[PDB]
């Protein structure tokens, strides 16, 4: 069987993102998959990287270095429990789906904080395991993104440039760097202005796509693919 | 005389970022510029875009849409005051410098939340009224980024790819979109690896650049500049 984690970052259960997350839960559950959702806003997930992320006393209360203190805290099982809970769900997952509206060509800050705080050194990567050989090798990852801007605006010679340009920090700089094989993003362009039927069509396409998700080939996560 | 806002996102005043921020304050201050710093971590700045950011009646209370609601609250002056306090600093600023460690090929979340919450519709852009028509037209912006990776790693054929690839969402998708003229980024590679002399050299190079900052032209903030 397979374990799926959906990390979901939208304020509103009735939203289009809400529906995409619920269709993913229904379909993967139907297939017999083990499903877990991290609903960041409902958890009121803490996005800031602070000394509060380390329980007990710090490895150097003089000069606070977040990257080093969390690395040492991981190794010695001394991270705050919101972080260690997320890492447990990630560790056990076979597929991690991120479900979010595009904010400023990127993830909402709440989801940026999950990545900043949960994918720490020792857990997600280390000197030996950057990129291919990142500590999360074996796992699949998939961005399901909704946009304000239409698909035409997101072309090579449109104002916004190509969709693949903004994916680079997330797919390559984050997911690939951690060891993830990355599946082709799912992008539901401009739902707010699509018809009720185009909306239905995008939701169903997602459901339909999750049906064969495990047969999918990972993208080549490379400068060429993105650019 | 000019006004500068530095939006600063580091936890530790004694850090290399802390130093880059202090030399900017000192140098622009010495020039006789008006300088403001938003020290996000010290302010415990709130990064989450929630319905707490609107204090008035919601437009559509049945289904909460963050961007719709904050556009409305902006026009109504019913946005939370931590947001309107930042907007006032930006509105008055001639130049906005962002000072931050690269986190996951991007800004730390606290700073992403600043962008998410402060650069709202009605204030920073409108639909239509973005890119060259963005509402913050006439303002300069500059990213001053520190990295863990070396300059060599951040090349066209390096593992990380070219450093300019990760600037795209920030420079073009955010700053250019709001109407800023974007100045060439200041990238301070791998200070943790660098020697004492090399670090001091990076701090002085920033300081030195700031002397002539008002004489600089913006980058062409285009696909070609970023990707070739
Ligand atoms: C701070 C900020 C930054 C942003 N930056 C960008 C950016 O850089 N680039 C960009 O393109 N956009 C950007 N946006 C816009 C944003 O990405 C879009 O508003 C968002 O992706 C839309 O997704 P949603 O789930 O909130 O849509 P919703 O408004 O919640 O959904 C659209 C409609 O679909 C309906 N719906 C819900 N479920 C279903 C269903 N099952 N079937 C049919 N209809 C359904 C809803 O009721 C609604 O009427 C930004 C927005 C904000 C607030
Ligand atoms: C969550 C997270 C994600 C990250 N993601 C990335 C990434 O995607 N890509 C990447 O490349 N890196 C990444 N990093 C690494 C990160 O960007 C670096 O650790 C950071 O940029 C270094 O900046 P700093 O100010 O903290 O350095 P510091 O550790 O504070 O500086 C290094 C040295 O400089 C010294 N120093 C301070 N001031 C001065 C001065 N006045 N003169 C001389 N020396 C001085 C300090 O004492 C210290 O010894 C990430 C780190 C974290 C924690
Ligand atoms: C413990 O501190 C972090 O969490 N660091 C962190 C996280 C994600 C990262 N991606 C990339 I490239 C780097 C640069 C790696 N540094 C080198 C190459 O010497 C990086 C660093
Ligand atoms: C809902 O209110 C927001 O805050 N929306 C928001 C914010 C930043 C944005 N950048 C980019 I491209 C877009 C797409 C704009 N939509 C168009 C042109 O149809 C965008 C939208
Ligand atoms: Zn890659
Ligand atoms: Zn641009």
């Amino acid at each position: 069987g397979k374990k799926v984690l959906i990390v979901y970052a939208h304020q509103e259960p009735k939203s289009f993102n809400g529906s995409l997350k619920n269709v993913a839960v229904d379909e993967l559950s139907r297939q017999g998959c083990t499903v877990t959702v991290s609903d960041l806003y409902a958890m009121n997930f803490e996005p800031r990287a602070t000394d509060k992320d380390i329980t007990g006393t710090l490895s150097n209360p003089e000069v606070f270095n977040y990257g080093v203190e969390t690395h040492e805290a991981y190794k010695q099982r001394s991270l705050a429990s919101d972080i260690t809970d997320e890492q447990k769900k990630v560790r056990e997952a076979d597929l991690v789906i991120f479900q979010f509206p595009l904010y400023w060509f990127s993830v909402p800050a709440i989801l940026k904080g999950w990545m900043d705080r949960v994918l720490c050194q020792g857990f997600a990567f280390d000197i030996p395991g950057f990129y291919d050989s990142g500590l999360l090798q074996g796992k699949l990852a998939l961005l399901s993104v909704t946009t304000g801007g239409t698909a035409e605006m997101y072309t090579k010679t449109g104002v916004n440039g190509d969709s693949r340009y903004f994916l680079w920090p997330l797919q390559h700089g984050t997911l690939h760097f951690c060891g993830f094989k990355v599946l082709a993003p799912q992008i539901s362009f401009a739902p707010e202005i699509a018809s009720e039927e185009e909306r239905k069509g995008m939701v169903a396409a997602w459901s339909q796509r999750l049906q064969t998700i495990w047969k999918e080939e990972p993208i080549p996560c490379t400068a060429h693919w993105h650019f």
